[PDB]
């Protein structure tokens, strides 16, 4: 399940710059970023293979790729932020 | 012959979800969400055609619907749970 809507403002900076990473369909600094996201333990809603794709949202001073990603899903404004690792999802509300 | 009765604390907590969706009526995560369980092999109590319904209990990381269904009958809390694709059957208590 999704624990809830969490304003863009109210999340680490970085994430507002991944959102318009994906708004621009990149560059994306991370060759990681844009893969299809599988969601195998069904913590998000089922969808398709391909609903959902992966992306960074960079961990400042961090060497490697961290624990921040954003998930999109195909739908309008679905956007959803993990700061753990995929174990727990927020859904990003961008008017706030 | 319905193998017996367990409790609902006891089957993985998909299947609470599950419960849930079929009190509401959905919407479902599946397309054969709700469709008519024909009971076959007469594992089940013989009945009409359509007194049976079956419904998917997500399994997390399974790539397919898996093995694990909830099949409702028309009497109340008339609910069994098969983990194992139909081959055996337990009467849900979800009082326990």
């Amino acid at each position: 399940d999704v624990s809830g809507t969490v304003c863009l403002s109210a999340l680490p900076p970085e994430a507002t710059d991944t959102l318009n990473l994906i708004a621009s369909d990149g560059p994306f600094p991370y060759s990681q970023d844009g893969v299809v996201f599988q969601n195998r333990e069904s913590v998000l809603p089922t969808q398709s293979y391909g609903y959902y794709h992966e992306y960074t949202v960079i961990t400042p001073g961090a060497r490697t790729r961290g624990t921040r990603r954003i998930i999109t899903g195909e739908a309008t404004q679905e956007d959803y932020y993990t700061g753990d690792h995929y174990a727990t999802f927020s859904l990003i509300d961008q008017t706030c």
